[PDB]
């Protein structure tokens, strides 16, 4: 087996804090996905990061909400805004707070902001933003793509046509209520398309992509306050990406090529030199011995050091190890019931391996077998007396164990007889002889003693028949014992009259 080095990953509210890290003021409730950025409080800054590289090869997609707060650009003092930034420099790194609104402070970056506060005058060099542009002055908070230069200067992205310029939101934040937000980049057009509350900015960011440097970029997630103030927040929602500038490092069943426990996904920069675990301690304690090392899908890796240097392109680690414990069969002496259908026998079986374990099974009574399908002793036992039984189990690294067991076929059934109606014949005539008719669990010979025969009549054992001519008028009760091998008993009468003729 040969895995991907380079995943696709889904961003979910469970899952967050696996890929993703919180840093300022930002805080965040798992149950809703809320990752609170800024409260509604002067000089805040609160982002969110993705702690691996995006390869804008691949399309991404952040798919959510987002509050923007309650005021805004002449209409209360709302400030700063959100801004959604990709940058070609260092992982969890974030953009400034103020003008720069989140983007502004990384260099050579591209983004996306919502911006309610209208820096109308050009800020301070500190601030590393041009001024908001004059199409979105004069009251509303707006929507529009951002670029950096070289030194973190922003500059907010403006143009002749309405599909991707700045503009004043169609639905403005009034009241902190969340609106759809979706960010939908597209890795064969290179079309990145943002969506807030059904108003659309669409535009090719190949010429940006380029002026980055790189096609892997670090994602973060900014907003802040200064003099002005509002609740910030994103909610999750979900943030798709294929990663870049990874090595995924797997832990091998050497004989079924399937995965003993999960394996592993580090992150870096490009160029980074990062440590992988061979998790040694946690193989041996499932019962699994070291085999091997495959790096040729990491041409970087060290197996000194056990480091890997991260490239755009994923890199993957095999480790390998062989399944060296011998599979457990538990099962309890056994007492069953000749000639009856037994309930199966199950020959529970665990093991700490990846495979198939096989059951092999030796010495069973009589009409007892082994069913494969349903790992049990079925059958119906024909023949009295002890059996052991030996179970070798075999996982599919060979290891093996062997069990043994007692399986005791007995009887305690009695026979069954079939009835004999009472009876009346004349005295001195000679009868029908009257036949005995027993069956029995154990297939197996009954033998019959009978009592309280009117004077005259015999029972033969030969052909367990009563016959005879009876010499006494008067009433009889006729007792027969019938008796298995295993000295089960059962006692059957009748009434035998014999009368007058
Ligand atoms: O309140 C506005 C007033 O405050 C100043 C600081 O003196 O700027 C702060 O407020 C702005 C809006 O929140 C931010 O853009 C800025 O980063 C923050 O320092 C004044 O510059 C501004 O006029
Ligand atoms: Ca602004
Ligand atoms: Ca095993
Ligand atoms: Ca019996």
């Amino acid at each position: 087996t040969t895995a991907v080095t380079a995943n696709t990953i889904t961003v979910n509210k469970d899952n967050l804090k696996q890929y993703m890290t919180t840093s300022g003021n930002a805080t965040y409730d798992q149950s809703t996905g809320i990752v609170t950025l800024t409260q509604d409080a002067y000089s805040q800054k609160g982002a969110i990061t993705l702690g691996t590289r995006i390869d804008s090869n691949k399309s991404f997609h952040f798919s959510g909400k987002v509050n923007l707060g309650n005021k805004y650009e002449g209409h209360g003092n709302g400030g700063d805004g959100i801004g959604f930034a990709f940058s070609p420099g260092v992982l969890g790194e974030t953009g400034l707070n103020g003008a720069a609104v989140g983007i502004g402070g990384l260099s050579n970056a591209f983004g996306f902001k919502l911006d309610t506060y209208h820096n109308t005058s050009k800020p301070n060099s500190a601030a590393k933003a041009n001024a908001d542009p004059s199409n979105v002055a004069g009251g509303g908070a707006f929507g529009a793509f951002v670029t950096t230069d070289s030194y973190g200067v922003a500059t907010t992205y403006t143009s002749s046509s309405t599909a991707d310029n700045a503009a004043k939101l169609n639905v403005q934040p009034t009241n902190n209520t969340f609106q759809d937000f979706d960010i939908n980049y597209n890795g064969d057009t290179k079309v990145m398309t943002v969506k807030y509350a059904g108003q659309t900015w669409t535009r090719n960011i190949s010429d940006w992509i380029a002026k980055s440097g790189t096609t892997n970029f670090s994602l973060s997630m900014t907003a802040s306050t200064g003099g002005a103030t509002n609740l910030q927040q994103v909610q999750f929602g979900t943030f798709e990406y294929t990663e870049s500038a990874v090595t995924q490092v797997r832990y091998v069943d050497v004989t079924t090529g399937k995965d003993i426990i999960p394996p592993k996904t580090y992150s870096g920069n490009v160029d980074q030199v990062v440590t992988i675990d061979n998790q040694q301690s946690a193989l041996t304690a499932k019962g699994y011995n070291y085999t091997s090392v495959d790096s040729s899908y990491a041409s970087t890796y060290n197996d000194t050091n056990k480091t890997v240097k991260m490239t755009n392109a994923g890199q993957s680690v095999t480790y390998y190890f062989t399944d060296v414990k011998a599979p457990t069969v538990t099962v309890g002496n056994q007492t069953i019931e000749v000639g009856k259908t037994m309930n199966p026998i199950v020959l529970t079986t665990t093991d700490n391996g990846t495979g198939t374990v096989t059951n092999t099974v030796t010495g069973l009574p009589s009409g007892l077998s082994y069913d494969s399908a349903t790992n049990s002793i079925i059958g119906t036992p024909t023949k009295i007396g002890q059996s052991t039984v030996t179970v070798v189990s075999t996982d599919q690294a060979n290891n093996k164990s062997t069990t043994t067991f007692t399986i005791n076929v007995v009887d305690t059934t009695a026979p069954t007889v079939t009835p004999i109606g009472d009876q009346s014949s004349e005295v001195y005539s000679p009868i029908s002889p009257i036949k005995i008719a027993t069956q029995d669990n154990s297939g197996n010979a009954v033998t019959n003693t009978v009592t309280g025969l009117p004077s005259g009549l015999t029972f033969d054992s030969t052909n367990n028949t009563i016959s005879g001519t009876p010499t006494n008028i008067g009433t009889s009760t006729i007792s027969i014992v019938s008796t298995d091998a295993s000295g089960n008993k059962t006692t059957t009468t009748f009434k035998y009259e014999v009368t007058r003729n």
